[PDB]
């Protein structure tokens, strides 16, 4: 079943129920997705109106872009010239820059297959939008199955060459709970390299580092509070995880990461060549989700896509887009339940 | 009362009622107003659904910038530099540039005040956006009230030096019906002056021109027949009206325009010193309203706002914005009944 509702702000709630029970709520303010639940209980973290997401957190859900991450000093190269993007976290450009994508009302049309319905979000990003080379045509299809299976197809074409590699910033928590800690989540992780950090301004170092064998290996299912406890300068620099993780092999069909708690897990693929997991290390703050105070903790990110720092380490990849191509991306969250 | 529901493609549909039975709608689609009806007449011209204004016209009802019309090669100077904006009509920048805001769903919030009721609609104009300088907080109050009186009000705050006049582009049509010329409909309008447009282009010509006497002389009303069929240069290079009139005195308090139809008469009042006049001369074009096949004449805006071509006429005015600096303007529609007597025949 479908159901549109009134968001707040002019924005829509688009609310999907499969055939097992299980429903998935999606908001045109930043083609998101607001909740994911079994058996009444929030399989992720998410606010209930939009003014909230403005309020409190506008990224929860998101899909941001055009480029996900940091950009050290708002620098891209773009056929041989320099370009400054906007800056918002200092002089980095974090996330696209301010006002962006993931703050505006995106149109939307719903597609009824039956076993699967698609919510295709649509938007157009100006030329020289946030510095931004455009116009950049964009669509974002989230779409959910009678197989639990959430899954997200980004689609772009550019009128001139520019920078295109967006991400989904779901924040999950088997807990149900924001006051609680994911420690106790087990994540299992097919990557054997990480991406360090310079510093406390969270652009990268500059080297990728070999992760077998540490406190990040996840490469075995493992408890969340293992790296969480670690002294790996790494782990105290940003108190907890939020780096970018190389894939071992790429492909759409490979599990490419699991997060389980109990009976219940969520597996994770994508065409993507890096997973950036942040876990919500926000100390005191305290966001309130569903009238429950946000611990330290109290969430993780599977934020698929290029790595950010490619403009320092050319190794992870090119973001490109060259004028006329068509840019597609897949990534997919799968739910199960052990019986 | 307020009504809200779903326009298409994700956009809402507002649609107000006041005491005297009167509706208006609106879309957050183009921050734009969609219908007027008395009597079940529709005042103006509109769509069915967002998809419409989409796929045939997307400017009828929009509010339409940051800069409405035409600028020259896209080239404007803001603050001694030189800046190049988006052209999406030949090397022109024509209603600030491809994608613009009146195809964005802009944020809104509703306040009902009684015999008044607000319809502010929000939007963030990048920095860079098209080549203008931001970012911009825009934000369009539409409102309308137990007296007929369609007000908009706008306002903007820029982060960095730009340049805003943005205006409404609704079109009327006493007939309520589009295959319908306004050529029967009377005209009355306090300027003295206009301003006349190189060629097809559409861009100025470089001069204000006296109208007095002229067939665009209206002053006085007259019905707008004698327009459509003036052999005057500029009536033909267009084929009907589509120019600036330059108000003769300036002032929210005075009534600039009247449109007239039997009964029913639509008075404009603005803060601006311009009124773009443009009756959709688009021959044999033929949008469909309401699967009505449009008509040559089939509409007539009132664009208020600074007239375009300062860029080459700087006595037309200054559109730049500082950063910081407060935009406001303000448009009026009132709707009146048997405020005088105009009975013809075409
Ligand atoms: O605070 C650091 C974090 O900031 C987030 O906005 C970002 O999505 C995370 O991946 C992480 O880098
Ligand atoms: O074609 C000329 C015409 O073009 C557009 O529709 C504008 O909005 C009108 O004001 C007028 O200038
Ligand atoms: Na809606």
């Amino acid at each position: 079943s479908i159901k549109i509702r009134d968001f707040g702000l002019g924005s829509d709630l688009i609310s999907l129920t499969n055939k097992a029970g299980v429903t998935i709520s999606f908001t045109n303010l930043g083609a998101r997705i607001v909740d994911w639940q079994k058996d009444g209980k929030h399989l992720i973290l998410g606010f209930d109106s939009a003014k909230e997401y403005l309020e409190k957190d506008a990224y929860p859900g998101a899909t941001v872009g055009p480029t996900a991450g940091r950009i050290k000093d708002g620098l891209v190269k773009i056929s041989g010239k320099d370009y400054i993007l906007n800056q918002n976290e200092g002089p980095q450009t974090l996330h696209g820059g301010e006002e962006s994508i993931h703050t505006k009302l995106w149109t939307y049309e719903v597609t009824d297959l039956g076993a699967e319905v698609q919510v295709k979000f649509s938007l157009v990003s100006n030329d020289g939008t946030n510095g931004y080379p455009g116009k950049i045509e964009m669509s974002v299809t989230h779409s959910f199955d009678d197989d639990n299976k959430w899954k997200i197809h980004y689609e772009a074409i550019s009128d001139k060459d520019t920078v295109f590699n967006p991400t989904g910033h779901v924040y999950f928590n088997l807990n149900g709970d924001a006051s609680e800690s994911v420690e106790n989540h087990g994540l299992r992780l097919a990557a054997s390299r990480f991406v360090p950090l310079k510093d406390q301004t969270e652009i990268v170092r500059g080297d990728i580092v070999d992760i077998k064998n540490t406190d990040l290996d996840f490469r075995q299912e493992k408890q969340l509070s293992n790296a969480f406890n670690s002294n790996m300068e790494q782990v105290q620099l940003v108190k907890g995880i939020a780096h970018p993780f190389l894939l071992d092999q790429l492909g759409l069909d490979k599990e490419q990461a699991r997060l389980t708690l109990d009976d219940t897990s969520i597996s994770v693929f994508t065409d993507q060549p890096s997973i950036v997991i942040f876990t919500a290390n926000f100390g005191d703050l305290g966001t309130l989700y569903h009238e429950k105070k946000q611990v330290h903790h109290g969430g993780i990110t599977f934020e698929c896509q290029v790595s950010p720092g490619s403009e320092q380490i050319p190794e992870l990849g090119d973001i490109s887009l060259k004028a006329g191509e068509k840019y597609q991306a897949t990534t997919i969250y799968s739910l199960h339940t052990k019986l």
